């Protein structure tokens, strides 16, 4: 595993991950973290869990790991730990308890939509059977159709029952749900993309599908 702080990136075993963890209830994982906000936020407000985020760009995380990993006055946190890992090459994590993937993009995206289930399957692997996890699209993203969407029509709720559901259950992911979130709700997870969505016209821009992982 290789921590990133601040600038600094340093490779730890995973058997010093396994002490981390052992000393809390469960792990929280937020997969393509970007500068790291939203992780931070829920470390903050789930003191009992351990919050593990990564991203493929390590400098994206320089700021806030430099700060979470301060004293607790000045903004650090005990329970989360920056890793710069992508997707296809995820850290070998276990046992993970809810997964997060928040408005993706690139590979990460199109893995996501499940038209092949290897990216989606690497994600089940970290995480225990029963795992809950929530994937936030970027309804933008075919607005217009960027390259790694393809021909893939935007997802609604209902398409998303029809054509995701199938494809999540081959990956070993059961979706429960899919909805419309609000532009609040957004802003709630405290991600950098509330800034970029301000300005949008439009009546929705992300659609939270939800469930558990059952291999
Ligand atoms: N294959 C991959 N593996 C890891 N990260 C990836 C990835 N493909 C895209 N990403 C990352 O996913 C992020 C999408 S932008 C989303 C950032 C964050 N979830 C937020 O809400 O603010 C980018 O930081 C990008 O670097």
């Amino acid at each position: 595993m290789r921590r990133v702080v601040g600038k600094r990136v340093q490779e730890f075993s995973d058997a010093e991950f396994e002490q981390l963890r052992s000393q809390y209830d469960d792990v929280v994982l937020d997969v393509g973290t970007g500068d790291g906000k939203h992780p931070y936020k829920v470390a903050r407000q789930n003191p009992s869990r351990l919050v593990v985020a990564l991203d493929a760009d390590k400098s994206r995380m320089e700021k806030i790991s430099a700060k979470a990993a301060a004293k607790p006055a000045k903004g650090g946190l005990p329970n989360l730990l920056y890793l710069w890992a992508t997707a296809e090459r995820l850290p070998p994590l276990s046992g993970v308890g809810e997964l997060h993937v928040l408005m993706p993009w690139g590979s990460l995206l199109r893995g996501v939509l499940g038209s092949s289930p290897e990216m989606l399957r690497g994600m089940a692997a970290v995480c225990r059977p029963g795992a809950s996890f929530l994937v936030a699209l970027n309804l933008h993203a075919w607005r217009p159709s960027v390259p790694e969407v393809g021909e893939h029509p935007e997802p609604t709720p209902d398409s998303a029952d029809e054509w995701l559901a199938p494809r999540y259950a081959e990956a070993g992911w059961k979706l429960a749900d899919c909805r419309y979130l609000e532009p609040e709700e957004v802003a709630g997870l405290e991600t950098s993309w509330t800034r970029r969505l301000h300005s949008s016209r439009d009546r929705f821009d992300v659609l939270a599908l939800t469930g558990t992982i059952s291999p």
